């Protein structure tokens, strides 16, 4: 259930959908082609189901992550614009949206960890990670702690891990070396070293995680705390005068957040590929188009850079795109689950003393491809099922042979 | 123990046999070595278990594909012809007898699909694939179709799915890359959706087998089929007045079918490697040895330029070999099993519609490391097994290790 | 925990101990640095688990294969011998200490296979395997047999498969290459074949292990044998007059035995590493440090080139190196695990007549691939045992949450 002649968009709940079919009224005005936008609960899921008959939106709105997973399936079609337009957005933000080579789908908005401070207990925030074990002592006599965020997830710990030479997956030449991973590097073994160094200096606890991380702050316990744009509004209501900057940069060197971009794909089944292409390039991947969109919710930084530099008027947008381009695009290879998987266990065991962080590191490299062997078979179990699934309808009591 | 001073040779029952151990006898005349033929069941299976112990035939006859297993389990040895010699066969064939780089079989006979056709249905076959859709509106008039073919089976279908590009693995420097498969590339993806184009436009049913389509060509209800030499002899004996011609053109680019070379195999275990040699290069593979083979059973596409051109005045004989040197060699590695299996279900589910045409051949990559990695569990326990009775034999219960 | 200001050492219990410790007492003496040696049992089994966690020895003391799954742990610390002190020891044996191109250990004692024969039976060895079945027929008029070995252990039959062209895996500039394998080669092909030769034409009998084959040759039944230096005890109380002579050659290349280093790594957690280096370096690596060792339990054939050639006037020790030379140096990667797993199946095949030479070394690398792949399973579930545990433990209600 395609249908030619219109378009029918699927973004997220979240999302400013109503901005977006704003977007569609107007494109309807100008071309006699009606657009519907859509908001199905776990259209992320429901996709790959529904694309692979033939079936599903037009155009589809998810982070770039989960769209190589719809690129490995053949669910996006490959989209054609020009070096104009190319240049239109951040050069960056394009390695996002990229599979096998090819340019699967069109960055819309950006996001980003950053550094979210106290201006009342601290005016002017550290611009290294090593003042931070002196500034907490002399917030300790005032009762206070100095940084206080999630240390359960490795997503939030990565930051200092790779500022200093850390990588999960080398991208060269358009592409991902799943031979060449830097997590047992030496800039890794420092980045963690100086976590694990904070944690037993009582600087911080191992068991921080986002619940209390987010508590202290709000309450206004902690100076600092490492959250993304979705956290603001809750500081909002907390009345606390916080301000967003770039992170605290660890030998020399900044830190390095995954980048998540959302992103907008055509679907491979559509008939409508030239008509979502003028639909994306020509009325969305436009100043009024995004603004629209921001209106109803706001998208954060932006992948194009009239409108973001309009939007850059808020410090703290201009915060979440400096430390986006300073940070690396989230991998949207499968590997990346073994990725995280390894890296999880290897920060928990360090911070705990579980094991030593030349050790939780190198052990690394040994569960990722433990969770590779598990995933490989995995589906090829599935696969040995849906292979007795057609030896039913073949040769069965209706029909042998 | 294969007994020396004589050889012993196996091929199957469904081969000319007689006319080999008439070649055999013709040998036995010139040097005073007797000449055994056997046509043992399963021989393709009893070979591999009788050669690694160092039994088994001198020769076996069987199709190349299953002489890289041989050949990995290095049952079969490298063979010596020289490059005179070499010129003798169609240089595509040796090809097909080709593994780790080195030689390991003499080329026989060769197979492959072709456009079989109805002459009094339709007298001029297309050229084209495009121009099938056309003529099947034209027949459907007079309550007939124009092409009916096995669906179910990637052998079959593949022809056009290789036609603009695709591919199982890149074969260059007489050796298979494994990291390179184009079953997803553009080439490919064209010759399936016209596939999917033609089903759905009711120009041909998606659950078409074997039976049906041959059935259907028999009884003169299709103009046209794709099929093997091996069916000929079924429209013989239904009296259909049928043509076998070159495959039609997708996008002017010929259809590529897979290559079937039957091959004779020295095995390593052999002490008559000469007297082998002597009687496969001297003996069979000229135009009398041939000839007896072919008259007790018919060979089909020979290796030998010589007795082929002979065989091209049956044009069926001659359509078989024009599509073959158009074609694909079937490549002899154990990687194929992974490819069928995934391939199989791609086609399968692109015609029912399951999947689209590009979703399928995504999938088949997937697919294909499914086989793989239980293949590699399949080996990997059976290993275990035939380990655990290492230790239980010589070690337990009336000894300690020894 | 590794205490600091002092070193401990961990060593084997049939090593040289007690005169290790009086180097530490001479370490003492000039330095006031005090140093305890200990040797637990199973310490090659219990430095793994207790080295992860941040505690053990300072310097431990095993053979170098044992270190290469040390280095891929991140146990060992790369130590910085220059230029000056790698010439002092015999260049080979730094191939054994190294791994992912750094060093990891210091060379210590050197280990290899040697032809051992009763000089009574037979005043001249042979220098040829082509000669020994001529020579068997001459020795069985007289009631012997010519050589008796172990042939169940693929150890003991390497040298021969070996020395043609055999090899396990190519060592290069770098490191393995664990794609390039020599087992089904030319080489190795004729070296097993003239064995299984020898087997079936009655010189040797291929139901023979360790046990037989020491007990024939301290009997005096058989003239010559091939055997390592642990196994010179048991031909001193026989009190069969015996020498150890360089290994045969075949096909004019001579025999590669497979060589055993033992080794001294640094842990690294400890904090004491230039206090390890001074030690090892200084004051064991010399003329009088090896010397202490050597007295209280003798280390054979030693990597340092001084000590070495004051050793190699006892003709045996002077053997052990000669053989060790030409041989080929023991592959410190997980990878050798299936190449013994194969190889054993392969040769005891080849030999019982189950399989020919050709189809037992063709299936070496089908039982190869089902062992790595096996043990790639056991790992994978290792990962899944201890993540299911780790996030009850630390995630969960009953007692918590
Ligand atoms: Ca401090
Ligand atoms: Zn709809
Ligand atoms: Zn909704
Ligand atoms: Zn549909
Ligand atoms: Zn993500
Ligand atoms: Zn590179
Ligand atoms: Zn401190
Ligand atoms: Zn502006
Ligand atoms: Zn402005
Ligand atoms: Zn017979
Ligand atoms: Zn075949
Ligand atoms: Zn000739
Ligand atoms: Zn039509
Ligand atoms: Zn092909
Ligand atoms: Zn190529
Ligand atoms: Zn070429
Ligand atoms: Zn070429
Ligand atoms: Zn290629
Ligand atoms: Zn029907
Ligand atoms: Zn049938
Ligand atoms: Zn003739
Ligand atoms: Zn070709
Ligand atoms: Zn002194
Ligand atoms: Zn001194
Ligand atoms: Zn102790
Ligand atoms: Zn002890
Ligand atoms: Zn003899
Ligand atoms: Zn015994
Ligand atoms: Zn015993
Ligand atoms: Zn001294
Ligand atoms: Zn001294
Ligand atoms: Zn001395
Ligand atoms: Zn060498
Ligand atoms: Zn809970
Ligand atoms: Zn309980």
């Amino acid at each position: 259930k395609i249908e030619e002649g219109k378009l029918v968009i699927w973004i997220n709940g979240d999302k400013g959908y109503n901005g977006l079919a704003e977007v569609g009224k107007k494109f309807e005005k100008d071309t006699g082609i009606k657009v519907t936008v859509e908001h199905p609960d776990k259209l992320e899921e429901k996709f790959p189901q529904v694309a692979a008959t033939g079936d599903g939106p037009d155009i589809i709105f998810w982070a770039h992550d989960r769209f190589g997973g719809y690129a490995q399936s053949g669910l996006l079609a490959e989209i054609t614009p020009d070096k104009a337009f190319q240049d239109k957005l951040y050069p960056f933000t394009w390695d996002a949206v990229r599979y096998n080579g090819k340019l699967i789908a069109y960055p819309i908005a950006v996001e980003a960890l950053s550094l979210i401070y106290n201006k009342d207990l601290l005016p002017n925030p550290p611009k290294t990670w090593e003042e931070i074990p002196a500034l907490d002592k002399e917030l300790k006599a005032k009762g206070k702690s100095a940084l206080m965020f999630n240390l359960q997830e490795p997503y939030f710990t990565w930051p200092l891990i790779a500022a200093d030479g850390g990588y999960a997956f080398k991208y060269e030449n358009g592409k991902y070396d799943i031979k060449d991973v830097g997590v047992d590097n030496a800039g890794a073994k420092a980045g963690l070293t100086f976590l694990v160094d904070l944690i037993k200096n009582k600087h911080m606890n191992a068991d921080t995680d986002y619940s209390i991380a987010e508590a202290a702050f709000n309450k206004g316990e902690t100076a600092m705390t490492i959250n993304g744009p979705w956290a603001w509004s809750n500081i909002d209501t907390s009345k606390v005068n916080y301000g967003v900057t770039v992170l605290p940069t660890f030998k020399g060197q900044p830190s390095k957040p995954f980048v998540g971009v959302l992103s907008a794909g055509i679907n491979a089944a559509s008939p409508n590929k030239e008509l979502a292409k003028e639909f994306l390039e020509n009325y969305l991947l436009t100043d009024e188009g995004l603004e629209a969109v921001n209106k109803d919710k706001p998208l954060g930084a932006v992948a194009l850079k009239s409108y973001e530099e309009e939007l850059a008027k808020d410090p703290r947008i201009a915060a979440t795109m400096e430390n986006a381009q300073k940070g690396e695009i989230m991998p949207n290879i499968p590997q990346m689950s073994a990725f995280w998987y390894a890296v999880r266990t290897a920060v928990i065991n360090a911070a705990s003393g579980r094991q030593t962080v030349d050790a939780a590191l190198a052990a690394a490299q040994t569960n990722a491809a433990a969770m590779a062997t598990l995933e490989k078979l995995m589906k090829a179990f599935e696969s040995l099922k849906s292979f007795q699934q057609q030896q039913q309808q073949q040769h069965q009591h209706q029909h042998q042979q």
